[PDB]
């Protein structure tokens, strides 16, 4: 399937973090979050350790039990909606997301407050032979974009 | 570091499934784990992915989000114990894991009993688009071996 990139990737935490999305989805169970036909876009956080990581991640891989909300604005009208993500599966790897209604077509800034594994019952070895890293604090990650909608095979008829 | 294994790997629900051991660890946050000094070793499942899952995860991967629980059977005396483990990170990655206390030296029978990722709260996607098959059912595995002390 498609995915768009909701601005720019950063890094932070020895993880790089970016926003993307694509089509409402469905998910088990069902009836539980916004119902696709009632949302604009899956939103998503991809999160993934680089080089270095030192809290036991090696390179590309998820990093998982994070807690991570979002504020999402349109910055053309001023228009603000709050949320969070819930832990996914699809068919390309886990992920962080939800189905959300969008705020029309405009300029966006979206940002994630992330909080680290320890919140959501993720324990570290913290001894010399098989310890790692503190974890970071949590923290945001801020992203610029412009939403237009996506592809339709046809709004109206030709 | 010194690793052991317990058994030998099992391949069920298209995922390799592990059981090994090692000293006692210190862990954070602490809760209600138990402590190193009171501890014989800490028991691990290592859950990965193989070729061909169904679920979303590439071969090799780890499955988070599962929800797994033991029992650990002295076979000599018949004593039972019972407990839960914990997503865990250390230096080489991610597992599922308790410090425990044994029953002393002899031989062990443990069973990890083990529910998908759906129990924890990760949601998998059920759309033609992007979604993935079904959670298989919660299922038991068991491991026998000898526990000579560390
Ligand atoms: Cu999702
Ligand atoms: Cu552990």
């Amino acid at each position: 399937f498609k995915e768009y990139p909701a601005g720019e990737p950063v890094t932070m935490n020895e993880m790089e973090l970016a926003a993307v999305y694509l089509q409402p989805i469905d998910m088990e169970p069902r009836g539980m979050g916004l119902p696709a036909a009632k949302a604009d876009v899956h939103l998503q956080a991809d999160i993934h350790a680089v080089e270095g990581n030192k809290n036991g991640f090696g390179a590309g891989e998820w990093i998982p039990y994070l807690t991570i909300s979002y504020t999402l604005v349109n910055n053309d009208t001023g228009e603000k909606q709050e949320g969070t993500f819930m832990p996914m599966v699809a068919s390309d790897g886990p992920h962080y997301g939800a189905n959300i209604k969008m705020m029309g077509v405009g300029n966006y800034k979206v940002t994630y407050h992330i909080e680290p594994p320890s919140k959501a019952g993720m324990h570290r070895h913290t001894d010399s032979e098989t310890g790692v890293g503190r974890w970071w604090k949590p923290f945001d990650v801020s992203y610029e974009f412009k939403y237009v909608g996506l592809n339709s095979s046809g709004l109206v008829p030709r």
